[PDB]
């Protein structure tokens, strides 16, 4: 390796983007904090920011979560890496993912606002069926009902 670190960047940034997420560790706090740089960036880019899941979180990593008004950053008690972050939230998405049929293909889930529940099915072995299990992100998600009619199939 005898270039630029290229840690901010890398991308040829052209038309795809990928909002991965950052986390940093600072000395503040009972001795060590985790600050996302990047957790308003990727959420408002894609949604609102995660504030209220925030707790959640923190419940894991034995930490709670700090927020600054007059700075617009957000900070979480414990300090832990990007990745790190990713194993814990995937427990999460682990839940209904590896349903008990399809846990190894990607499957599909198609949420349907007339019946307000969310559907899973996998090009697998033909599931389709319903995505929920019982109390779990299913319900986070569910809470975006899609948009749909009797025709019209094209617009996006």
């Amino acid at each position: 390796l005898s270039v630029n670190v290229n840690r901010s960047v890398m991308d040829q940034f052209y038309r795809y983007k990928m909002p991965r997420l950052i986390a940093k560790v600072e000395g503040k706090g009972n001795g060590i904090k985790t600050v996302i740089v990047n957790m308003v960036d990727v959420a408002k880019a894609l949604n609102r920011p995660p504030t209220y899941p925030t707790k959640y979180f923190g419940c894991e990593l034995g930490a709670q979560t700090q927020f600054d008004v007059k700075n617009d950053r957000y900070i979480v008690n414990g300090s832990h890496e990007a990745n790190k972050l990713q194993d814990m939230l995937d427990g999460f998405i682990k839940k209904f993912v590896l349903c008990p049929e399809c846990e190894n293909p990607e499957t599909d889930l198609h949420v349907n606002p007339k019946k307000q529940t969310i559907g899973n099915s996998c090009k697998a072995c033909g599931y389709r069926g319903m995505l929920d299990t019982h109390h779990k992100l299913c319900t986070f998600i569910l809470k975006n009902p899609p948009e749909n009619s009797d025709s019209g199939t094209g617009k996006k």
